[PDB]
Order: C-alpha cells, then structure tokens, then sequence
C-alpha cells in the first residue's frame, strides 16, 4: 500500500559526551574524532543501504554524523538530506551544560522525580512526545507522496528486515529524543516485537550512532495517513562500533 523501512541513528559523541555534560538544543558543536569515527564505522556499516529519504536534526553533530554516513553510501548520492527541527534533541533549558547528574539534583530539589521534572526553559515529555508524532505525520505524508499508490528476517546483518524493501528512510537524530520515538512507537501505538526483544530491552538508551529499524505498512484510511502495522526490527545496535 505503502510499506517503508526506516533506520534510526543516534548523533556521534561532540566533546561534551566524554564530560557526561547534558546537551540539548542549546549545546549545538561538532563532532569529536571519535564523533567523526563512530559516524565513519555506521557509514561502512550502512553503505550497501538505498536511503530513498534522508531526515535529520538540524544540530551540527546530527548533520555532521548524517553527512559521514550519505558521503560512505554507495547508492544515496543522489538523496537530499532534509533539515527537521522536529528532529532536535530534547531541550532541557537552564540545566544544558550542567553534567547529567545536576538534573537529578534539581529534580530533587523541586521534590518530583526525573520523569516528572522539567527544568526551567525545558520541554516536558508530553512535547518532545508531541514533536515525534508531527514529525511522523510530516514522514507519513512526504513517503506516501513520493512512493505510495491507490515477517522480518533478522540475520545480524546491516539489512536486517529490510532485504528486498527498496523504499527506506533515514531519520538521524539525539538520545533523548530516540528513546521518546521508541516509547511511542511500542507503547502509544503498540507496534510488533521480533526475536525476543520484549519490554525490558526496547527501553535501553541508544549509544552514539547506534542504529535502530521499523518497518511502516500505511495506506489512505479516507483521505488520512495511518499505518496499518508498524515492526520493529532491531534496537541500539552498535556492532560497527
């Protein structure tokens, strides 16, 4: 009807990743040498990949890791790499630059817990949460555009789920937010699970472009995009690392 895949990349490490300091939005440098390799490694790792469709945080380390691993492809050349602010990290406000742990500390000190706590010029939850589902109606709408009309197989390979699906996004992006995509995906809309992932792993932080896969079915339910089955396929894999 339409049945996409679409692979996730977590950012390469900048400078601040070594110091545990929290980034957001406001942090906005580039990639570390070793932010360049682990980009360089998922480029080699995906470059027997056709990305059809590139999307990408408009922070410099997002662009920078998506630039790696188009400019290591040896089919995407020809793929316009499409800026979405939809894409950005969370914001967490007046707590960026603060190591992680500061965080900790003033949710504490405001009495509620990390889940529940948002520091101050910071997005809750419910908006990052909010900032996926547009971002997934704007893809929804854009691969039906360009490729609609009227069981994954998981062999520990780069391809996984995705051996003779030719129309594949890449969406690159930040840690925070990818664990909030993911949540969404498996709890709000409840997409199916393969090879024993359940619950407890699919919750796991993704680690420095580590790379995640779905696969969208979607079709015109009467002039509105929905999908019809959303699979996952792998999670935060990071054996290019």
């Amino acid at each position: 009807m339409l049945t996409f895949a679409l692979t996730i990349v977590r950012a390469g490490e900048t400078q601040y990743n070594r110091d545990k300091l929290l980034q957001g939005q406001g942090i906005d440098t580039p990639l570390s040498d070793t932010g360049h390799q682990q980009a360089a490694a998922a480029g080699r790792y995906l470059k027997d990949l056709h990305f059809t469709n590139v999307f990408v945080s408009n922070l410099q380390r997002a662009i920078q890791t998506a630039e790696i691993i188009l400019g290591n492809n040896l089919h995407s050349s020809a793929t316009e790499m499409i800026l979405d602010p939809l894409l950005r990290e969370r914001g967490f406000g007046v707590a960026e630059g603060r190591p992680k742990e500061h965080l900790k500390n003033m949710a504490n000190a405001a009495g509620q817990s990390c889940r529940d706590y948002t520091p101050p010029g910071g997005e809750t939850l419910e908006q990052v949460k909010t900032r996926f589902k547009m971002f997934l109606k704007s893809l929804f709408q854009r691969m039906f555009e360009e490729h609609g009309s009227a069981q994954p197989v998981i062999a520990g390979l780069a391809d996984d789920g995705a051996q003779n699906v030719p129309v594949h996004a890449l969406m690159v992006s930040h840690g925070a937010f990818i664990r909030i995509s993911v949540r969404h995906l498996v709890e709000d809309l409840q997409c199916c699970l393969p090879a024993g992932l359940k619950m407890n792993q699919v919750f796991s932080p993704c680690p420095n472009t580590g790379i995640s896969r779905f696969i969208f079915t979607i079709h015109r339910e009467e002039s509105v995009l929905r999908a019809t089955r959303i699979q996952g396929v792998f999670i935060n894999r990071k054996d290019h690392l």
